[PDB]
């Protein structure tokens, strides 16, 4: 192809337009995020019973909509939770690549049969299904800085003006308020009103009746008599509108003409619908307004988007409500990616310096200044060809395989700075040859990087897409790098083509060298010996050095996480929260740039005894001390959160992927699997959980993930005795409820805009169980009733938070690997102990350790096909069942070095990690192809030395391998090793590339011919 | 009801979910003064319609 390529010149700047052209088309299409979909696609059904708990939301509700997840497509496996809140979450687990819009259908779809058996109070609340991705794409804040409005206040306006305004900009995917949206309460008083000898009840059937809308006629319009003339649209009754309304509602009248008003029987504020989570910022009143991706959005567009309509409505903003930005994913994104680009751009300068001084030009050193750029646009293409994204990993994808195709350059146009100087031809002509001992042997180092790529984008599920996200861009490039390499870099330098600090000071440098390789070919074992103790080096290394997943990162935000002790109050978590808050503003204001801390929803749980604190830093620029970084802060925090009584305060950096898997936790569930009770399985979760401690030497950390039982006031209605005097069971339950957990009786519309309106007790009135006294009942005769008369009450222990695995009742239980132990092993002893636990009990592995069960080891085993569709591909480069097998013995000599991340610096075998580990291996074998190749040419060619060849063959290499090594090991540790703003990839990825290459280089040079004759000899003797 | 107590009460609540559904286009909607909602969401030529 080339040779007939370099004749046809300026075809061969087409093709190099078309590639740019539609790769720079494709920069301004592609969706940019900060990382792609990697998570199984989860739908969430979640449902309100308001005033419920644990075991009748559980019966009442969870068990019957599990019965009904039947008939649904690939289903992973399901978990429930029942909490004495009155809320149940379940949420259906699918397969991989499960269209996330159709698992939704058939759940949603599947429920819509089951609505009928639940209870109308429920289905009143309307159940959810919806997709779960707690992948926020940020959270405007909307305090006020007056104290003019409080928490409900915000929350409506928020609801009632801009939430939809953010809905509708540019691919925005889902806004969910940070409360409620206004509700009619109307707060009975039972002492007001026992007066009147009045229940719940009668007020509840009142707000009914006068809170209606009817409907009648029009005049004509349906079949009218002989010629009409009007027609018309009767209105009757409708909504109430105002609080003003609702406290005139006809609810007695006795002998006397008594005019008892809805007013004269409670208060009727116009607040907020749940009043059990205490949203403030900065420590005054706010709300907020959390938004997600967008299916193929702009990370970056919306971001900017949000921002003009939310100052596009900035006036009207009644007396002066600020909107904040406690989090917000872009400014990461953005210099992280304006970051990677800076590498590009960068190691581009030394692809020309490492280059110039070197071969000495402004021409020679234009031709790879003008082929890297192209791959690389003309590699987005390809991307955008799969669907793929602009994403950090997808990003460092293309930095992380920068080397490689940098080596594809410098390679071919160097290799005719060779060829024109021996038998010295023009230009036109010897890169016609050059491209011809090299031409077939790229072709070669193509197929074989195919493989040891390749076969990623093939591991496991959740993982697993993570790796295809380098994989599929890294061979992207590679593969359109030699795509070029073929076709413009020759046609390139045969044309343009024909300082004084270096020339003969390399010249005799080669010489020194060359020599050392003779000689240490006589013997021709001395150092092959050496290789096995290499060998034995990495295959020690590898076992002793930790894995990992993705190393966590400064993104500017981190948590606190508040938990009181059982019964405590929502009030006595603010104390707490405030502290917190406190000492993160004064005593932190270096680093702290807000507190948003939100008291009811925690982490095990929610109630009133739990509360979460999201904080939100300084700029990095303005955070320069490392001690001014998040896992500074966070150590500090964790410990000076240890003079609180009862409250356990802990602060933590959240992981990478947010939206993902975790820790080398283990993710243990514990099922029933027969009558067993909730007791009889309380019992048997803590025999493996205080067996589990028995073992720290396993390591451990086990713990359920769930909550302890609590006591619970049971009040308990005598049914005979109800029967006796004039009282229904119905009257009863209705009052007790309402009073003391609040219903919801209807709508009315609020300015025009329907909301709902509740009815519950006054708070004053439903507090301690001495309180109960208060309530009377109408009854048969007329008669009010008082409680004591019909019921009895004991305390007793039961579940705030009941939970279930697969429809069976589980309890979930968290647990940590083992200082020097695997994963796997952990898990492995776990199940040991488990398997001597009271008849009926049982156990299942989900989370990430199930992720990990049913995606085996893998690696192992791929890469097993690699290697052998490398000596498969390898051989047919050449022509031997034994030529190949030369170049491959440079697997480890990169492997070492970069495995050295042991010695210079601290890391874990992870990911980024795993990634420049292969981006090494191939630059190897590359080098290792090359040299066999060149000592195969002059030698089956021109039939020089048996060794006298392999002697003019690394002779030849020994300057590109200098030249492309070097501009590596610079452009490769900019900011890559030694970083700190939004960074830890950045240290992951470049330390394992360094260390490798270093060894990969330093050491193949003497090896690989070491290797071409070792080999040969052995084949062909016996 | 009637526009204002069906624009209000129904076809608002079905509008304020109408967000973000991949490859929409335009949504246009009227009430009545008979009780009767029309949203209609056109999508973008090629986009799937099931
Ligand atoms: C935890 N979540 C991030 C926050 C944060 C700040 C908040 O100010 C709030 C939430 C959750 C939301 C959930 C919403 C939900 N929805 C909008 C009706 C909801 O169903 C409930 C509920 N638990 O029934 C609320 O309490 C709720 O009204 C509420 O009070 C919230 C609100 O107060």
């Amino acid at each position: 192809m080339p040779n007939f390529f370099i004749d046809r010149p300026i075809f061969a700047w087409v093709i190099a337009i078309i590639i740019m052209l539609a790769g720079g088309l494709a920069i301004l299409k592609l969706p940019v995020a900060q990382y792609p979909t990697i998570a199984p696609p989860a739908v969430t059904i979640s449902a309100s019973y308001p005033g419920a708990d644990a075991k009748t939301v559980q019966d009442t509700v969870t068990q019957v909509i599990e019965q009904n997840m039947n008939g649904i497509d690939n289903l992973m496996y399901m978990s429930s939770n029942s909490d004495s809140t009155g809320t149940v979450q379940i949420t259906l687990t699918f397969e991989s690549g499960t269209d996330a819009d159709i698992a939704q259908v058939q759940v949603q779809n599947k429920l819509q049969l089951a609505m009928p058996l639940l209870p109308q109070e429920v289905q009143q609340q309307g159940v959810s299904v919806e997709k779960s991705s707690s992948s926020f794409l940020m959270v405007v804040g909307v305090i006020n800085t007056d104290g003019t409005m409080t928490q409900e206040d915000i929350s409506d306006y928020v609801a009632a003006n801009m939430k939809d305004a953010i809905s509708r900009t540019s691919g925005v995917g889902d806004v969910q308020l940070f409360g409620s949206q206004y509700a009619m309460r109307i707060w009975m008083n039972p002492n007001e009103l026992n007066k009147f000898q009045l229940t719940p009840v009668d007020v509840i059937t009142a707000i009914k009746a006068q809170n209606a809308q009817v409907a009648a006629g029009q005049l004509g319009g349906t079949p009218p008599v002989k010629g009409q003339q009007l027609n018309a649209s009767i209105i009757a009754q409708t909504r109430l509108t105002s609080t003003e309304e609702f406290g005139k509602i006809l609810l007695k009248v006795n002998q006397d003409g008594s005019r008892v008003l809805l007013r004269d029987v409670a208060k009727i504020e116009l607040g907020g619908e749940n009043y059990d989570i205490i949203a403030e910022f900065n420590g005054q009143p706010a709300s907020g307004l959390g938004i997600k991706l967008a299916t193929g959005a702009n990370a970056l567009d919306t971001a900017a988007a949000i921002r003009a309509e939310l100052a596009k409505m900035e006036p009207f903003f009644p007396s002066g409500l600020k909107i904040v930005y406690p989090y917000d994913t872009t400014p990461f994104v953005k210099i992280s990616i304006h970051e990677v680009v800076k590498t590009l751009v960068e190691a581009i300068i030394l692809v020309f310096l490492v280059m110039y001084l070197f071969l000495q030009n402004f021409r020679a050193t234009l031709i790879p200044t003008i082929a890297v750029p192209v791959v690389l646009l003309g590699t987005f293409a390809v991307l955008a060809a799969f669907g793929f994204s602009i994403n950090t990993l997808t990003m460092f994808g293309m930095v992380l395989a920068i080397g490689l195709l940098v080596d594809d350059a410098i390679v071919v146009v160097e290799n005719v700075e060779r060829v024109m100087a021996e038998e010295g031809l023009p230009p036109k002509e010897a890169t016609r040859k050059s491209m011809g001992q090299i031409q077939g042997a790229l072709v070669g180092i193509a197929m074989v990087l195919s493989a040891v790529f390749v076969p990623m984008a093939f591991f496991g599920g959740s993982t697993g897409a993570i790796y295809r996200q380098f994989s599929i861009t890294i061979v992207s490039a590679m593969a359109l790098s030699v795509l070029v390499a073929l076709i413009l870099t020759p046609a390139l330098c045969a044309t343009m083509l024909k300082f004084g600090w270096f020339n003969r000071m390399f010249e005799k440098s080669t010489h020194h060298y060359t020599d050392s390789v003779g000689g240490i070919l006589r013997s021709t074992g001395r150092y092959l010996v050496l290789y096995l103790i290499i060998v034995v080096g990495m295959a020690y290394l590898f076992v002793r050095l930790p894995s990992s997943f993705l190393p966590d990162e400064d993104q500017g935000v981190f948590m606190t996480m508040v938990q009181l002790p059982a019964g405590a109050t929502q009030e006595r978590t603010q104390k707490v929260l405030n502290e917190v808050t406190h000492y993160y503003l004064t005593k932190e204001k270096n680093n702290v740039e807000s507190v948003f801390a939100v008291n009811g929803f925690g982490f095990a749980g929610r109630g009133q005894n739990t509360g979460i604190a999201f904080v939100s830093l300084k700029d990095w620029a303005d955070r320069p001390g490392e001690e001014n970084k998040v896992e500074a802060i966070t150590m500090r925090a964790t410990r000076a959160f240890s003079q609180i009584k009862d409250a356990m305060v802990f602060a933590f950096n959240l992981p990478a992927i947010v939206e993902l898997g975790t820790a080398t936790g283990f993710d243990f569930e514990l099922i029933d699997q027969a009558g067993l009770g909730h007791e009889k399985l309380t019992q048997a979760r803590n025999q493996l959980l205080a067996e589990a401690a028995k073992h720290p030497d396993m390591l451990t950390s086990v713990r359920p993930n769930g909550l302890e039982d609590t006591p619970q006031f049971k009040i308990d209605i005598d049914q005979e005795k109800a029967q006796a005097l004039g009282v229904s069971i119905n009257d009863i339950n209705t009052t007790l409820g309402a009073a003391w957990g609040g219903s919801y009786v209807n709508d009315f519309i609020d300015r025009g805009r329907v909301k709902k309106v509740y009815v519950m007790s006054e708070a004053k009135y439903r507090m301690l169980p001495d309180d109960i006294g208060d309530w009377y009942v109408r009854a048969a005769d007329g008669q009010m009733v008082p409680f004591s008369a019909f019921s009895s009450s004991r305390w007793e222990y039961g579940s705030p938070r009941l939970e279930r695995y697969n429809g069976l009742p589980s309890m979930e239980i968290l647990g940590q690997a083992a200082p020097g132990k695997s994963t796997g092993e952990a898990m492995e002893l776990m199940e040991q102990l488990a398997s001597k636990l009271p008849t009926g009990v049982g156990y299942d592995w989900t989370g990430m350790s199930y992720q990990e069960r049913l995606s085996g080891n893998q690696a192992p085993s791929l890469y097993a096909i690699s290697l052998i569709v490398v000596f498969l591909c390898l051989a047919a480069l050449y022509e031997s069942w034994s030529i190949p097998f030369s170049v491959m013995l440079v697997v480890p000599l990169g492997v070492i070095g970069a495995l050295l991340a042991a010695t210079f610096r601290g890391l874990t075998n992870d990911v980024y990690f795993q990634v420049g580990l292969l981006t090494t291996i191939g630059l190897s074998a590359k080098n290792a192809i090359l040299i066999v190749e060149f000592a195969k040419d002059l030698m089956d060619k021109e039939g020089k030395g048996l060794i006298e060849a392999t002697l003019d063959a690394v002779r030849m290499r020994l300057r590109p391998i200098l030249m492309t090594s070097l501009a590596f090991i610079l452009g490769v540790m900019p900011l890559v090793i030694s970083t700190g703003a939004g960074s830890g990839a950045q240290n992951a990825v470049g330390t394992g590339v360094m260390g490798g290459m270093v060894t990969a280089t330093v050491l193949a040079i003497f090896f690989v011919p070491v290797f071409f004759v070792v080999v040969r000899r052995r084949f062909s003797r016996k």
